[PDB]
DNA sequence: TTTTTTTTT
DNA sequence: AAAAAAAAA
């Protein structure tokens, strides 16, 4: 992806390109994927130059109708990240794919942050061993990152211990406003270095307590829908796979599984791949594909041990 | 439909016909179906020639009162596209008809993009096997097109794999402004080649996040009403059937089904055929006719398997 | 942690800093960890100064992306409090850690307030003998504190009897509203003196009787989720370890351990370390790790005698 | 015109 | 084996 230093080849002053770096449009695709309405709200941008900054941006990126046999060629280089086990790769037909949003949920001991700890090491492998190249990013909301679990998986694949821990960016969000502000700093780091998985663990922990009651429900869902839109804008800009962790609630009053995830119909439509984790005989757990555009509905089996997620 | 090259037979200069191709009036019916007020806003068109360009256009197309026994004859050649199953053709009395707008909605795993993947292959069949002739068009908003599902339905009907994928145009919209701009390029492609289904998956995903709050509600609905007007103008120009995908919201505060679609009273009046999809025992799902000018209210049953939508 | 007396170095009037001490933001980290939405609800705070009070607070605390090899360095100084026995330290790999929430539950004679009486004396030891330095805090809901059990454990470690009892703050909650109000006075005492364990015995005794029935379930869980959020805000501000005591209920209607704790899915996701206590041959009891981000699932053995919890 | 939450015994 | 309530933009 090209930076916005290519935009002095219209004739824009250099000061206006400094303004766009304040607004988070660090990449030239972020200008072309943005509407005209949102570009006006930057202080110092008029109607005339915002007409010029959008049409000149549509020079450099291809936006228009193409053939589906050319888009089928472009899906052939999609990287799929392995999860550590052969049984989960039998479900996802190669693992978690890049350029998309994947959501995992379940109650309370089903290993949601254990997969996210295993995936931060398999995303640094060479592509011949599974997974892609690059570093990783971890956005944490409840305060469970523990780095002693990352070193145990590098013990399994034989990687260096210090090279694994130094190539992981960590940031902790303390409220819903700080959670959105960490995405603007995330887009400013991806243009220097090649990345992989952006992990938002868990995304919906802070939305349950900052907005409470029926009276503050509509203000909650508009903030969550804007947050899931920026995660979608990050996945197509840099080719980053996104992993989202959710929670569940019970249904006291239904009639005849009773645990459905939170977020309503906004997070249900925004996420495209959804996995449902539940516990069996706890040595092992059970993964089940809940919603996917391509994969059929099936199940698999887990293993959580000292070397990450296994068979 | 006749192109606008027939309009030098008034005495217009050739330069003014070049101007109308900038404004999207590629077909001679698009001039006659347009008001005088909208033709003035093209740079270089005066009051005198716009009076001449409209009345000369009303020479070539029939606009006026006719007998209903002649319009009943003209409904006899309406093509109806099959959906793949015999159970849904029992509802729609032959399938999805051409020259109209059809809307499907439901929550989150009810197979809305699975019907739209099945319909992009049955619209290329010969007319003796069901469906019509021509290519297909897919406008995508959330990024789920996957072409590996298109090849699995060509495995069912025995068509060639490469001939199916090469005859589908694909374009991805990134905001609401780009979604309207893809319709002007759509009207410039239909005059060379015979087409079929224009699929706008989903139409109302981007309108939830670009315009938020009660203060920006009135600016949202005026853009959506102009977008549904251009889809209606495409259906009568070329005889193209339009399939629209919608989403749902919940009603926290009503009293006694609770999921009603989004778009308000604008998309409810503009769309004329509406199908409500819900899930039963998930192997199968349930379709229900919600609103139609001719079809009675009834239900049917689904099947989603490896070969598309089945029985 | 810095007090909010450092906030006259923006240019705020001294009266607005007096207002924040009414709202419980006694520490400068409590301003930076708070959202903008919650700061507006203080009487006398406008939109302009609340924008200034948050960005100036983000000067003094580090909030942003860092390297995981630097966060791994910061976990090396985490204090772990001993529980009195060597067998429980073999489970927790050093004992109860600081900066987190630990939950213990079991039925009715499993020694839940006997561990909490033992931990109020081992948290005053020098760090060479196990545990950390500082005083202790006990929030009681059912009225069982008895101080004659605290003197018996100081008999074991050889500490002074009067110095142990004088360094423990005690407060009894009488309803759920008074239980939340004791946390605002708790944050105003930690900035003068160095502390340790905040013990909320038991947290969920009063929530069973003040809110009863299915009709008052949703109002119960929103109050409990706000209470567990303030306990999490206390643990990262001052580095205080939090110990929570829970109760159990039976499941009349399940099919094949039958005793699951109360609080639903809110207290299950908020607490990160959970211990399950049950009784064997009562001289001894059995501890079992139920849910932890790092520790594996195993068991241990207890001893309750005259000198606290032993081997 | 928009926006679902919440397990007891 | 059988249970119910909740609101603001
Ligand atoms: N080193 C380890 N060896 C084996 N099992 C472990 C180890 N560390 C953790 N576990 C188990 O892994 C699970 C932890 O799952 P985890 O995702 O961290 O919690 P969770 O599902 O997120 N619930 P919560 O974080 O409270 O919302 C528990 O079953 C632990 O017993
Ligand atoms: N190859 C397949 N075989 C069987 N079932 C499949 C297959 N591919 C997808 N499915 C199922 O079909 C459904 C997909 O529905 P789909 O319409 O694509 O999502 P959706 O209803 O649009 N929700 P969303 O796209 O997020 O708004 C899911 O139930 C999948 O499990
Ligand atoms: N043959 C039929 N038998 C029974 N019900 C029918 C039949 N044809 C249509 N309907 C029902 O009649 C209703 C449609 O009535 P209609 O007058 O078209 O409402 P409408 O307001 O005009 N729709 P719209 O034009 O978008 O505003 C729907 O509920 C259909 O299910
Ligand atoms: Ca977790
Ligand atoms: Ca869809
Ligand atoms: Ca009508």
């Amino acid at each position: 992806p090209q930076p916005i230093s290519r935009l002095e080849q219209c004739g824009i002053n250099a000061n206006d390109v400094k303004k766009l770096e304040e607004a988070g449009f660090h990449t030239v695709e972020a200008v072309a994927y943005a509407p005209k309405k949102e570009l006006i709200n930057i202080k110092g941008i008029s109607e005339a130059k915002a007409d010029k900054i959008l049409a000149e941006a549509a020079k450099l990126v291809p936006m228009g109708f193409t053939t589906a046999t050319e888009f089928h060629q472009r899906r052939s280089e999609i990287i799929q990240i392995t999860t550590g086990s052969k049984e989960l790769d039998k479900l996802l037909q190669g693992g978690i794919e890049t350029g998309s949003i994947t959501e995992m949920f379940g109650e309370f001991r089903t290993g949601k942050t254990q997969i996210c700890h295993t995936l931060a090491v398999t995303c640094q492998l060479p592509i011949d061993r599974g997974g892609g190249e690059g570093k990783a990013m971890y956005i944490d909301t409840e305060g469970t990152f523990r780095p002693e679990r990352l070193l145990a998986v590098a013990e399994r694949y034989g990687l260096s211990g210090s090279d694994v821990l130094d190539n992981v960016a960590y940031a902790r969000a303390f409220n819903t406003d700080h959670q959105t502000q960490l995405l603007y700093q995330a887009s400013a780091m991806m243009v220097e270095s090649r990345y992989a998985l952006l992990i938002v663990d868990s995304a919906t922990a802070l939305y349950r307590t900052d907005y409470s009651g029926r009276g503050e429900l509509s203000a909650r869902q508009m903030h969550l829908a804007r947050f899931l839109r920026m995660l979608l804008r990050l996945a197509d800009e840099f080719g980053v796979a996104v992993v989202i962790t959710n929670q569940v609630v019970a249904q006291p009053g239904g009639a005849a599984d009773p645990k459905k995830p939170i977020g309503g119909n906004i997070i249900a439509h925004a996420s495209t791949t959804r996995l449902y984790l539940r516990k069996g005989r706890g040595e092992t757990r059970i993964c089940k594909i809940y919603d996917s555009p391509c994969l059929p509905e099936a199940e698999a089996m887990f293993a959580i041990n000292a070397d990450g997620v296994g068979d």
